[PDB]
Protein backbone atom coordinates (compact mmCIF):
# COMPACT_ATOMS: atom_id res chain seq x y z
CA UNK A 1 0.00 0.00 0.00
CA UNK A 2 0.85 3.66 -0.45
CA UNK A 3 2.30 5.58 2.47
CA UNK A 4 1.05 9.05 3.44
CA UNK A 5 3.23 11.06 5.79
CA UNK A 6 1.49 13.53 8.06
CA UNK A 7 3.46 16.66 9.00
CA UNK A 8 0.97 17.84 11.61
CA UNK A 9 1.42 18.05 15.36
CA UNK A 10 -2.18 17.46 16.38
CA UNK A 11 -4.89 15.07 15.14
CA UNK A 12 -2.28 12.32 14.63
CA UNK A 13 -4.66 9.61 15.78
CA UNK A 14 -7.49 10.92 13.63
CA UNK A 15 -5.16 10.99 10.63
CA UNK A 16 -4.13 7.35 11.36
CA UNK A 17 -7.72 6.16 11.61
CA UNK A 18 -8.77 7.89 8.39
CA UNK A 19 -5.74 6.61 6.46
CA UNK A 20 -6.24 3.01 7.60
CA UNK A 21 -9.99 3.17 6.75
CA UNK A 22 -9.17 4.39 3.21
CA UNK A 23 -6.48 1.78 2.67
CA UNK A 24 -3.25 3.80 3.12
CA UNK A 25 -0.25 3.35 5.42
CA UNK A 26 -0.10 6.37 7.79
CA UNK A 27 3.34 7.64 8.81
CA UNK A 28 3.87 10.43 11.31
CA UNK A 29 6.56 13.00 10.70
CA UNK A 30 5.81 16.20 12.69
CA UNK A 31 7.95 19.26 11.86
CA UNK A 32 6.95 21.32 14.90
CA UNK A 33 8.39 20.67 18.36
CA UNK A 34 6.19 20.56 21.48
CA UNK A 35 7.97 23.57 23.00
CA UNK A 36 6.70 27.04 22.14
CA UNK A 37 8.15 30.58 21.97
CA UNK A 38 6.63 34.10 21.97
CA UNK A 39 5.20 35.47 18.74
CA UNK A 40 6.87 38.90 18.34
CA UNK A 41 3.80 40.08 16.36
CA UNK A 42 1.66 39.43 19.45
CA UNK A 43 2.71 42.73 21.06
CA UNK A 44 1.19 44.51 18.03
CA UNK A 45 -2.01 42.42 18.16
CA UNK A 46 -2.56 43.34 21.82
CA UNK A 47 -1.92 46.97 20.86
CA UNK A 48 -4.72 46.65 18.28
CA UNK A 49 -7.05 45.11 20.91
CA UNK A 50 -6.41 48.16 23.11
CA UNK A 51 -7.86 50.34 20.29
CA UNK A 52 -11.36 48.88 20.77
CA UNK A 53 -13.15 45.81 19.41
CA UNK A 54 -16.79 44.89 18.79
CA UNK A 55 -16.58 41.22 19.78
CA UNK A 56 -14.19 39.39 22.10
CA UNK A 57 -13.95 35.62 22.37
CA UNK A 58 -12.15 33.94 25.27
CA UNK A 59 -11.11 30.30 24.79
CA UNK A 60 -9.28 29.39 28.05
CA UNK A 61 -8.97 30.75 31.63
CA UNK A 62 -5.18 30.49 31.47
CA UNK A 63 -5.27 32.41 28.17
CA UNK A 64 -7.47 35.23 29.55
CA UNK A 65 -5.11 35.70 32.53
CA UNK A 66 -2.13 35.63 30.18
CA UNK A 67 -3.70 38.27 27.91
CA UNK A 68 -4.49 40.59 30.80
CA UNK A 69 -0.90 40.19 32.02
CA UNK A 70 0.43 41.02 28.51
CA UNK A 71 -1.60 44.25 28.75
CA UNK A 72 0.37 45.10 31.92
CA UNK A 73 3.78 44.30 30.34
CA UNK A 74 2.83 46.59 27.44
CA UNK A 75 1.21 49.51 29.33
CA UNK A 76 -2.16 48.91 27.68
CA UNK A 77 -5.64 49.18 29.13
CA UNK A 78 -7.50 46.11 27.96
CA UNK A 79 -10.30 46.16 30.55
CA UNK A 80 -11.65 49.41 29.05
CA UNK A 81 -12.08 48.04 25.49
CA UNK A 82 -13.13 44.59 26.74
CA UNK A 83 -15.86 46.09 28.93
CA UNK A 84 -17.34 47.73 25.83
CA UNK A 85 -17.08 44.60 23.66
CA UNK A 86 -19.65 41.81 23.28
CA UNK A 87 -17.97 38.94 25.12
CA UNK A 88 -18.19 35.17 24.67
CA UNK A 89 -16.41 32.36 26.51
CA UNK A 90 -15.74 28.89 25.02
CA UNK A 91 -16.26 27.12 28.36
CA UNK A 92 -16.53 27.55 32.14
CA UNK A 93 -12.78 28.16 32.71
CA UNK A 94 -12.70 31.07 30.25
CA UNK A 95 -15.97 32.41 31.70
CA UNK A 96 -14.50 32.30 35.25
CA UNK A 97 -11.32 34.19 34.26
CA UNK A 98 -13.49 36.85 32.60
CA UNK A 99 -15.60 37.19 35.78
CA UNK A 100 -12.40 37.61 37.85
CA UNK A 101 -11.69 40.67 35.74
CA UNK A 102 -15.30 41.97 36.06
CA UNK A 103 -16.04 41.13 32.43
CA UNK A 104 -18.66 38.35 32.57
CA UNK A 105 -19.41 36.85 29.15
CA UNK A 106 -22.77 37.29 27.40
CA UNK A 107 -22.87 33.55 26.65
CA UNK A 108 -20.74 30.47 27.38
CA UNK A 109 -20.16 27.52 25.04
CA UNK A 110 -19.81 23.86 26.02
CA UNK A 111 -16.01 23.95 26.08
CA UNK A 112 -15.61 23.41 22.36
CA UNK A 113 -15.01 25.94 19.59
CA UNK A 114 -17.95 24.76 17.51
CA UNK A 115 -20.34 25.47 20.43
CA UNK A 116 -19.48 29.13 19.89
CA UNK A 117 -20.87 29.06 16.33
CA UNK A 118 -24.55 29.27 17.35
CA UNK A 119 -23.66 32.06 19.82
CA UNK A 120 -21.93 34.38 17.35
CA UNK A 121 -23.82 37.60 16.70
CA UNK A 122 -23.89 39.06 13.19
CA UNK A 123 -22.01 42.35 13.02
CA UNK A 124 -19.15 44.51 11.86
CA UNK A 125 -15.84 45.80 13.15
CA UNK A 126 -13.24 43.65 14.85
CA UNK A 127 -13.69 40.30 16.55
CA UNK A 128 -10.76 39.61 18.87
CA UNK A 129 -10.05 35.93 19.41
CA UNK A 130 -7.95 34.99 22.42
CA UNK A 131 -5.81 31.98 21.57
CA UNK A 132 -3.15 30.01 23.46
CA UNK A 133 -0.87 27.71 21.46
CA UNK A 134 -3.34 26.22 18.92
CA UNK A 135 -4.85 28.00 15.84
CA UNK A 136 -8.66 27.93 15.34
CA UNK A 137 -9.39 28.24 11.58
CA UNK A 138 -13.04 27.06 11.73
CA UNK A 139 -13.87 29.73 14.33
CA UNK A 140 -11.90 32.42 12.50
CA UNK A 141 -13.76 31.59 9.28
CA UNK A 142 -17.14 31.61 11.07
CA UNK A 143 -16.34 35.07 12.49
CA UNK A 144 -15.41 36.37 9.01
CA UNK A 145 -18.74 34.98 7.69
CA UNK A 146 -20.58 36.84 10.43
CA UNK A 147 -19.14 40.13 9.13
CA UNK A 148 -16.10 40.69 11.39
CA UNK A 149 -12.45 41.51 10.78
CA UNK A 150 -10.59 38.88 12.87
CA UNK A 151 -7.85 39.88 15.31
CA UNK A 152 -6.16 36.69 16.48
CA UNK A 153 -4.32 37.00 19.78
CA UNK A 154 -1.82 34.15 19.90
CA UNK A 155 1.00 34.72 22.36
CA UNK A 156 3.05 31.61 21.52
CA UNK A 157 3.88 29.38 18.55
CA UNK A 158 5.54 25.96 18.26
CA UNK A 159 9.22 25.92 17.44
CA UNK A 160 10.54 23.88 14.50
CA UNK A 161 11.81 20.34 15.27
CA UNK A 162 15.12 20.36 13.36
CA UNK A 163 15.69 16.61 13.71
CA UNK A 164 12.04 15.82 12.87
CA UNK A 165 12.47 18.00 9.76
CA UNK A 166 15.64 16.15 8.66
CA UNK A 167 13.87 12.79 9.20
CA UNK A 168 10.96 13.82 6.98
CA UNK A 169 13.21 15.33 4.30
CA UNK A 170 15.13 12.04 4.20
CA UNK A 171 11.97 9.88 3.96
CA UNK A 172 10.82 12.05 1.05
CA UNK A 173 14.17 12.05 -0.80
CA UNK A 174 14.66 8.31 -0.36
CA UNK A 175 11.17 7.57 -1.70
CA UNK A 176 9.92 6.07 1.58
CA UNK A 177 6.63 8.04 1.39
CA UNK A 178 4.18 8.35 -1.50
CA UNK A 179 2.39 11.50 -0.26
CA UNK A 180 2.91 14.18 2.36
CA UNK A 181 0.02 15.97 4.08
CA UNK A 182 0.47 19.51 5.42
CA UNK A 183 -2.27 21.12 7.53
CA UNK A 184 -0.69 24.56 8.14
CA UNK A 185 1.46 26.95 6.13
CA UNK A 186 4.08 27.02 8.91
CA UNK A 187 4.67 23.25 8.44
CA UNK A 188 5.62 23.88 4.80
CA UNK A 189 7.81 26.81 5.87
CA UNK A 190 9.55 24.83 8.66
CA UNK A 191 10.22 21.84 6.39
CA UNK A 192 11.86 23.87 3.63
CA UNK A 193 13.73 26.23 6.00
CA UNK A 194 15.21 23.25 7.93
CA UNK A 195 15.93 20.95 4.99
CA UNK A 196 19.56 20.15 4.12
CA UNK A 197 18.68 20.02 0.43
CA UNK A 198 15.61 22.27 -0.29
CA UNK A 199 16.30 22.11 -4.06
CA UNK A 200 16.03 18.29 -4.09
CA UNK A 201 13.04 18.43 -1.72
CA UNK A 202 11.16 20.76 -4.07
CA UNK A 203 11.90 18.51 -7.10
CA UNK A 204 10.75 15.36 -5.25
CA UNK A 205 7.50 17.03 -4.16
CA UNK A 206 6.89 18.06 -7.78
CA UNK A 207 7.64 14.67 -9.31
CA UNK A 208 7.79 11.72 -6.91
CA UNK A 209 5.97 12.60 -3.69
CA UNK A 210 2.48 14.08 -3.75
CA UNK A 211 2.11 17.18 -1.62
CA UNK A 212 -1.36 17.41 -0.04
CA UNK A 213 -2.65 20.64 1.57
CA UNK A 214 -5.42 21.32 4.10
CA UNK A 215 -6.59 24.81 3.24
CA UNK A 216 -5.70 27.31 0.55
CA UNK A 217 -3.19 29.10 2.81
CA UNK A 218 -1.20 25.81 3.11
CA UNK A 219 -1.56 25.29 -0.67
CA UNK A 220 -0.23 28.78 -1.40
CA UNK A 221 2.69 28.24 1.00
CA UNK A 222 3.62 25.22 -1.13
CA UNK A 223 3.40 27.44 -4.20
CA UNK A 224 5.72 30.03 -2.49
CA UNK A 225 8.34 27.27 -2.26
CA UNK A 226 7.84 26.24 -5.90
CA UNK A 227 5.78 23.11 -5.21
CA UNK A 228 2.55 22.37 -7.06
CA UNK A 229 0.21 20.66 -4.56
CA UNK A 230 -1.22 17.42 -5.89
CA UNK A 231 -4.47 17.89 -3.97
CA UNK A 232 -5.88 20.74 -1.88
CA UNK A 233 -8.79 20.35 0.53
CA UNK A 234 -10.68 23.59 1.19
CA UNK A 235 -13.24 22.28 3.72
CA UNK A 236 -10.45 22.05 6.33
CA UNK A 237 -11.55 18.50 7.19
CA UNK A 238 -8.92 15.76 7.36
CA UNK A 239 -11.48 13.14 6.21
CA UNK A 240 -12.24 15.13 3.06
CA UNK A 241 -8.55 15.58 2.31
CA UNK A 242 -7.84 11.83 2.12
CA UNK A 243 -11.07 10.95 0.26
CA UNK A 244 -10.28 13.75 -2.24
CA UNK A 245 -6.69 12.57 -2.54
CA UNK A 246 -7.87 9.04 -3.33
CA UNK A 247 -10.19 10.47 -6.03
CA UNK A 248 -7.36 12.56 -7.43
CA UNK A 249 -5.18 9.42 -7.69
CA UNK A 250 -7.98 7.65 -9.58
CA UNK A 251 -8.32 10.57 -12.04
CA UNK A 252 -4.64 10.09 -12.97
CA UNK A 253 -5.45 6.92 -14.94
Amino acid sequence: TMRIAYAGLRRKEEFKALAEKLGFTPLLFPVQATEKVPVPEYRDQVRELAQGVDLFLATTGVGVRDLLEAGKALGLDLEGPLAKAFRLARGAKAARALKEAGLPPHAVGDGTSKSLLPLLPQGRGVAALQLYGKPLPLLENALAERGYRVLPLMPYRHLPDPEGILRLEEAVLRGEVDALAFVAAIQVEFLFEGAKDPKALREALNTRVKALAVGRVTADALREWGVKPFYVDETERLGSLLQGFKRALQKEV
